[PDB]
């Protein structure tokens, strides 16, 4: 949620849930907590490497990981990230607590999406108000920062 | 690598064999399951590395092998997974019907056969059996 | 003898462990079956009898020991029948409840104590490990 104090600025997971039928890939920045989603027309690999292109595009992305889908281990994926320079590694790294960062930001984005479903006509209008929602809220982990603000700021500080 | 293995899974009789390789000596350890399933798999690879120096696993995409029971064990062991024997499952297969009808279940057959093809004389003399040769590989490396 | 094996059953929370040790090392293999019977002992035997060259296995009087259907198992195996794991038991069940919370079921809890037990240093001014013994003293045989 708020991210993990020991990753480094460059790590990103990346997975695809499910809700209501439809696809929603999610990218989290491990060290924050700042999360980018989006619903995809289909689990494909093509559809993969755009949302990855649009997020180095920002983001100074070094490492992703994802787990073995086809959509992920395809050669449109392996050819975007080489050509980003982002270093590929398969399989979301374990965590005993919340199984996978990744993973407890799937569900708390379902959760979110379950509470706001009402102020929405289309789940891809929900799935942005989740992600601003999630981004915007602050919390005693430091100083009254939000998951937006921290990799900003982490960014920043890296830049700098 | 003496720490490097290789895990599959593969169907005979309406029925499901976990099989693991050690790919420096051709050793072999085998199960029927109950069910594909990741956690099955997990308790199979957990007697494997408190038996076994197991580092590494090497697998296929399969549910099984993609679960978080197997992450979790692995993380648990030490054991990295990489993704991406064949034979091994070919041969496991034919030595399983060579001893098949000496058992009702199959099951036990596939243990007889895992005994068989780790403990069968190579090379027309003994001490070069998949067997012998994990057991000194190991030896040498430890 | 690099080819004797102790097997005994103990019993922890209404459960049947089948324990097997390599009287030489002090390697063990553990293992909670559903009935504490000789087609359990048998299968599990055949199992051990086919990654350890096995010769000779000791263990008591119990019915599932001296039941035909292991018996016909050590006769395939070619593995002498008999009638330290005792400590061993006890050794184990200690590792079990160090660990017994980090698993749901006793099985895998059973499975982290083995692993534990075997990759463990210690003992003889504490240099080798039970798991790596075991495979010196085997290979040392072969040689």
């Amino acid at each position: 949620m708020h991210g993990q104090v020991d990753c480094s600025p460059g790590i990103w997971q990346l997975d695809c849930t499910h809700l209501e039928g439809k696809v929603i890939l999610v990218a989290v920045h491990v060290a924050s907590g700042y999360i980018e989603a989006e619903v995809i027309p289909a689990e494909t690999g093509q559809e993969t490497a755009y949302f990855l292109l649009k997020l180095a595009g920002r983001w100074p992305v070094k490492t992703v990981h994802t787990d073995n889908g086809s959509n992920f281990t395809s050669t449109t994926v392996k050819a975007a990230c080489w050509w980003a320079g982002i270093k590929q590694e398969f399989g979301i790294p374990y965590n005993p607590q919340s199984q996978g960062v990744i993973e407890s930001m799937n569900k708390e984005l379902k959760k979110i999406i379950g509470q706001v479903r009402d102020q929405a006509e289309h789940l891809k209008t929900a799935v942005q108000m989740a992600v601003f929602i999630h981004n915007h809220k602050r919390k005693g982990g430091i100083g009254g920062y939000s998951a937006g603000e921290r990799i900003v700021d982490i960014i920043a500080t890296d830049i700098q």
